[PDB]
């Protein structure tokens, strides 16, 4: 029965309103009063608690994982936190030790967020320093990069998911836009500022629609369009409804998660089946009770599957919700499962992720099917310690007569009237029972499965107080009265004592004589007479003759003996210095505590006293350490606790509040012979060592009732090996998920760790893995989903979709933009320009709408819009001439040389937009795209090539864009890879993947292409395949996995013979 040091959390504080985050690793972290707690959602149990901050935690943000993982960059957990004092700590949650400290000024940190662009460096952090300072930090060495100051009060900021160089700020005046964000130089100027026409609640971008963001209001939700700076969608609640509190967008599908003031969560999905954007409510949960002391703070959602939500409320309760599908605007099931379409006889898992529950986006009012209904279910619940002022007690110490059934139980009393039972080994709450109707004053144990507790009611105008005494047996939970029915007119009870052998019991009142009881018989034995000294302290003798001693208000020490019903007196002691408030007895030493702060070390062997003043204020309670020959006591004062020694008088360690520790001590106890338990005033219970020195709790040595699936807790050499084992499932004929069938010469401990990690997977995941018809692409997608990585998650979906499309409507979702088809993109652009045209307001918008329509191909509706300029505007002649020209220039065969010359001259002189517009207007978009690319506007050129142009001319433009994206001054290789995959050039993708030392993603891509028939093994393409196979085999050999290494070396051919010469 080993006990490890640990801490237990309770209620939350007002400063922890927005301290919670759900990262891609699958763990949820929230901020306690001064601690960070990491919990799991699948099993709902606490895993690791971090305690180093000296102030309240205000922000917790998980790290981003958008980079290739290898030996140099293995899978690790990284956390960042901020406090009120203005300190930022970078955490490595595997042992409890920090890696970086950042502090500037003495003001609270208002916003912390990582950078998603990790192509070059993955240790960049941006934080806001009040009042107008923004600093970009480094998470590796804590070195400042640049500092920029503004002339406003920045509240929050968000990053553009599509353009890394775009950043926006929310100020008390308006919104500030930055378009020159870079880690090398600070922003040039203040940027473009606009004024909204103060009480905004949230500002975030929309990851589903480009150039879209939302503004949160208590009664309204606004969708804003960037290129027109106009509202295109309003989400409003009914007249009698609950105001909004928070909103969280989604990426896989166009949806929003909304949190209300009453604790309700609603899901809204964009309408696509039967002018402004409309979001229809789909699912709703059940509201929780709202009280002046209990209120929800904020909610989080899973960023990987977007099918689970977590809610945090003030009292420490965590609720986990799940979204389920079953078979207003209708919704239909997806066509492709795990990246590829499936039939009607294969196993399916619609609840695996959100994208597998509903279909892709569509335009309402267009000609086109199983209905899908979504509902919310509560499957998790976590509870913590109640309000402060606990009352704790420890189980009887472990002797050699009860080793078989000993269990280290802990009893904690609260003001609600309930008693909490803990285990202290696994850390889980064992039992919770409601006993009393008022605050519990004391808890004492009578056996290993029973204890006693008492409570008092509110005194009246005279002083008489109702007394309650209940005996509780833990396995059954029964509660019965001990004294009986004594009425509600009696004096209160100060203290109760149970003898060492659990035989007798004493009850002490304010002005009532002492009473002696029997635990087994539950009958009275003897009641003291009226002429009895007042009781101020009492203690038994841990030595059926049992002895107990007590003192009076004067100071005289009285020693009495008990044997059955007869009670006699032993001896007397001369008075000795003020009034005694606590007595402790063990062995032959007796210790007395006084008001002034003096401890008299009386020893009943030589009649000698040793008074050692503590120079403190007042002594509350003292208790000795369990165990024979263990002469140690802990003394509780009004400012802290101290550990002493009764053999040699010398203080061992001290803990003073305000000088050494930041919190107070409300109760002390003895867990084991070498550990102590301290109760804090903030609602925390800590188990510390001899010196009460804070330790670093490590997740490696921790016993858990239920295994937790987390590859990040394993060694770097194990996660990659497990990934390789899972990817190539068909080992040596049969299918199995145990290590002991494949050749893998490593130590037994890591093998057992891998086996227990595998055994914690869900039944449906295991069944999907054990499917002969589950193709390699689906396996790769499932592995990417399980590991929580984003790079492969984005790569494999697009790769599989394009491979299946080219091998042979199911279109790609619009969340990829330039990675979609021409017609699907063109339809969305037409819808967007129609929305823009609907809500034109002034002359500064009609011109822009006409310009957009003149490049989207609409020629008939642009002439009519042009013929509307007023007769007083100075541009009437220009607009009329342009309209007439557009009407008469519909011929493209003859008389086009001079028009092209004029366009080229206008482009050369500086006017580029007009020249490009005219060139696209007459007969040519490729030349306009070339000129746009020459001047550095790559995004508009790519958009133009996607809208117009045949799929034979856009290929060259996109290849040039990819080549530009590969420049060392940009470092955007992932986007170039995605565009190359969209272009259907698999050989170039494989070559550039091999050039970037991606030894696994290239081999998997080659295998997938060979299976799907993209390129054959000819006399020219065999060298690259052989080199990739040899490199992957070497990489697998470097990890200790010999089976995959030899399997790939066999297929390598003539470049793997040397590797096989040393493998075997």
């Amino acid at each position: 029965f080993k006990v490890s040091a640990r801490t237990l959390t309770g209620a939350l504080n007002a400063h922890n309103k927005a301290a919670v985050d759900w990262g891609w690793q699958g763990l949820i972290a929230y901020g306690c009063h001064s601690l960070v707690v990491v919990i799991d959602s699948i099993t709902a149990q606490t895993l690791q608690v971090l305690e180093k901050h000296k102030a309240d935690v205000v922000k917790v943000k998980w790290a981003r994982e958008n980079y290739h993982h290898n030996i140099g960059s293995p899978y690790c957990l990284r956390l960042a936190s901020a406090d009120v004092n203005g300190k930022i700590i970078v955490w490595d949650v595997a042992a409890g030790v920090a890696q970086c400290e950042i502090q500037e000024h003495a003001k609270p940190i208002q916003d912390v967020q990582w950078l998603w662009n990790q192509d070059a460096s993955r240790d960049l952090l941006l934080a806001i320093h009040p009042p107008n300072y923004i600093v970009l930090w480094n998470a590796d060495t804590g070195t400042k990069l640049w500092k920029k100051s503004y002339a406003d009060n920045i509240l929050s900021f968000s990053f553009d998911p599509f353009d890394p160089s775009h950043l926006t700020l929310l100020t008390s005046e308006g919104i500030v836009f930055i378009s020159d964000f870079s880690p090398s130089k600070p922003p040039s100027g203040p940027g473009k500022k606009v004024y909204i026409s103060n009480d905004c609640l949230q500002l975030a971008y929309l990851p589903s629609k480009r150039n879209h963001m939302l503004l949160l209001y208590p009664r309204e939700i606004l969708i804003l369009d960037l290129e027109v700076n106009q509202t295109v969608g309003v989400i409003a609640i009914e007249r009698t409804g609950v105001p909004f509190l928070q909103v969280i967008p989604c990426f896989q599908r166009d949806g929003l998660f909304c949190l209300h003031e009453n604790g309700c969560i609603t899901l809204r999905v964009r309408r696509s089946y039967n002018q402004e954007l409309t979001y229809d409510l789909r699912s709703q949960c059940d509201a929780i009770r709202v009280t002046k002391t209990v209120r929800p703070f904020s909610m989080v959602c899973c960023p990987v599957n977007e099918n689970a939500a977590a809610l945090v409320v003030s009292d420490g309760r965590v609720m986990i919700w799940e979204l389920k599908s079953a078979v207003v605007s209708p919704l239909y099931s997806p066509v492709s499962f795990c990246g590829i379409p499936v039939g009607v006889l294969q196993n399916k898992l619609p609840d695996l992720s959100l994208d597998n529950m509903i279909g892709q986006s569509a335009i309402a009012g267009e000609e086109h099917l199983r209905e899908v209904h979504l509902k919310f279910l509560l499957t998790g619940l976590l509870s913590g310690l109640p309000a402060p002022q606990f009352a704790i007690r420890m189980c009887p110490p472990l002797t050699t007569k009860n080793i078989k059934m000993y269990q280290p139980l802990l009893a904690v009393g609260t003001s609600n009237g309930s008693v909490l039972v803990y285990h202290l080994t696994s850390g889980l709450l064992h039992k919770e029972l409601s006993i009393h109707s008022c605050e519990v004053k004391g808890i004492e144990w009578t056996s290993l499965t029973s204890f006693l507790s008492f409570a008092t009611s509110t005194p009246n105008n005279m002083g008489l107080v109702r007394n309650e005494l209940q005996l509780v047996d833990l396995p059954t939970g029964r509660s019965i009265a001990f004294r009986g029915e004594r009425g509600n007119d009696e004096s209160a009870i100060e203290m109760i004592k149970v003898s060492h052998l659990k035989q007798y019991l004493a009850v002490v009142f304010r002005d009532k004589p002492l009473e002696l009881w029997d635990v087994r018989t539950c009958t009275l034995l003897r009641e003291m007479s009226k002429n009895f000294p007042t009781i101020t302290a009492l203690e038994w003798s841990p030595s059926a003759r049992e002895h107990f001693v007590f003192t009076d208000i004067d100071g005289q020490v009285y020693h009495l003996t008990v044997e059955g019903n007869s009670v006699k007196d032993s001896a007397r002691i001369p008075p000795d210095m003020g009034s005694i408030t606590c007595i402790a007895w063990k062995g032959d030493t007796l210790v007395l505590g006084d008001m002034d702060g003096n401890l008299n070390f009386w020893d009943l062997k030589g009649r000698v006293s040793r008074g050692i003043p503590t120079h403190r204020s007042w002594v509350r309670k003292i208790r000795f350490a369990p165990g024979k020959g263990n002469q140690k006591l802990i003394a509780m004062y009004n400012d802290g606790a101290e550990v002493w020694d009764t053999k040699e008088v010398q203080m061992v360690s001290s803990l003073r509040s305000g000088r050494n520790v930041t919190f107070r001590i409300l109760d002390v106890d003895w867990c084991t012979s070498d550990k102590v338990i301290l109760a804090s005033d903030d609602g925390c219970i800590r188990v510390l060592e001899m010196s009460m020195k804070s330790a670093c709790f490590r997740m490696d040595e921790q016993e858990l009732t239920e295994p937790v699936w987390c590859p990040y807790l394993l060694v770097p050499r194990a996660s990659l090996a497990l990934k390789a084992f899972l990817l190539h499932q068909p080992w040596n004929g049969q299918y199995s998920l145990d290590i002991s069938h494949v050749d893998y010469p490593e130590n037994e401990e890591i093998k057992n760790l891998l086996q227990e990690q595998l055994n914690s997977l869900s039944n449906d995941i295991k069944k999907l893995l054990l499917d002969p018809e589950f193709t390699l692409l689906q396996r790769c997608l499932l592995v990417s989903r399980l590991y929580g990585d984003e790079s492969e998650l984005h790569f494999w979906t697009v790769a599989a979709h394009y491979l299946h499309s080219l091998s042979q409507s199911n279109p790609l979702d619009i969340c990829y933009d330039v990675l979609c088809e021409n017609a699907y993109f063109q339809k969305f652009q037409l819808e967007r320009v129609n929305l823009q045209e609907v809500k034109r307001s002034t002359y500064d918008h009609t011109r822009k709408c006409t310009d957009q329509l003149l490049l989207l191909g609409q020629t008939d509706r642009a002439v009519q819009l042009l013929l509307e300029t007023s007769a007083d505007n100075q541009h009437y002649y220009c607009d009329s001439l342009k309209a007439c020209l557009v009407t008469t220039v519909t011929s493209s065969g003859p008389s086009q040389s001079t028009i092209k010359l004029v366009a080229t001259n206008m482009i050369a002189n500086g006017k580029l937009a007009e020249g490009v517009q005219l060139l696209c207007l007459i007969d040519k978009a490729a030349d306009a795209c070339r000129y746009l690319q020459t001047y550095g506007e790559w995004n508009r050129a790519a958009w133009l090539a996607k809208v117009r142009l045949n799929p034979e001319e856009c290929a060259d433009v996109l290849r040039r864009w990819v080549d530009h994206l590969c420049s060392p001054q940009v470092n955007q290789k992932s986007k170039a890879l995605l565009v190359l995959l969209s272009l259907g050039c698999f050989f170039s993708v494989a070559e550039t993947l091999h050039s970037m030392r991606y030894f696994d993603r290239a081999a998997l891509f080659v295998e997938a292409c060979l299976k799907y028939g993209a390129f054959e093994v000819t006399e020219d393409t065999e060298k690259l395949i052989t080199a990739i196979y040899a490199d992957y085999a070497r990489s697998l050999k470097n990890l200790g996995f010999k089976q995959g290494a030899v399997l790939f070396a066999s297929k390598a051919g003539a470049a793997g013979k040397d590797l096989l010469n040393e493998l075997e």
